[PDB]
DNA sequence: GCTATAAAAGGGCA
DNA sequence: TGCCCCTTTATAGC
């Protein structure tokens, strides 16, 4: 375990990864929902075809204009991968179909840090980052300023990160959040 | 299943 | 302008 990018010890998974490309082609997506198999599409609920497929296990939202929004993996790599295999079967159905701008847009991660947590003290002495109702919803909600990310913190110990385009950004909002969430331990 | 969180995308609607 | 449509995923108490 890298403690020296981790000083806590502990390495937050990712599970969830949201990319973007621009085919930078025009698509039929009526088209492609007759030709495409595992490819759903109803305009008159949401103007996208969305598509699935099973490795890298992903979901592809795809528009007319060009535009892809793939969901799901558990990497930056996979990520890529599956927007590959889309545009790929975009290709085969007759569409001049590229892999320009490829972005990570969005990277969730989650981890534990084995010991509970006093969501209200935590709520309480940061009232500036922090919202919990939980009455509403039991996490409570961190607005990290820097980095700009949102930690979803609960009285079990689990954390959820979201928010992060890098993972560097994900592993420094953990190690930046970690020795307070240490003050804040239940008996 | 609701409740909450981030992000991208487009049509539809006050 | 602002928002929900819509997809993903962890987390957990209604």
């Amino acid at each position: 375990v890298d403690l020296s990018k981790h000083p806590s010890g502990i390495v937050p998974t990712l599970q969830n990864i949201v990319s973007t490309v621009n085919l930078d082609c025009k698509l039929d997506l009526k088209a492609i929902a007759l030709q495409a198999r595992n490819a759903e599409y109803n305009p008159k609920r949401f103007a996208a075809v969305i598509m699935r497929i099973r490795e890298p296990k992903t979901t592809a939202l795809i528009f007319a204009s060009g535009k892809m929004v793939c969901t799901g993996a558990k990497s930056e790599d996979f990520s890529k991968m599956a927007a590959r295999k889309y545009a790929r079967i975009v290709q085969k159905l007759g569409f001049p179909a590229k892999f320009k701008d490829f972005k990570i847009q969005n990277i969730v991660g989650s981890c534990d840090v084995k010991f509970p947590i006093r969501l209200e003290g935590l709520a309480y002495s940061h009232a500036a980052f922090s919202s919990y109702e939980p009455e509403l919803f039991p996490g409570l909600i961190y607005r990290m300023k820097v980095p700009k990310i949102v930690l979803l913190i609960f009285v079990s110990g689990k954390i959820v990160i979201t928010g992060a385009k890098m993972r560097d950004e994900t592993y420094k909002a953990f190690e930046n959040i970690y020795p307070v969430l240490s003050e804040f331990r239940k008996i």
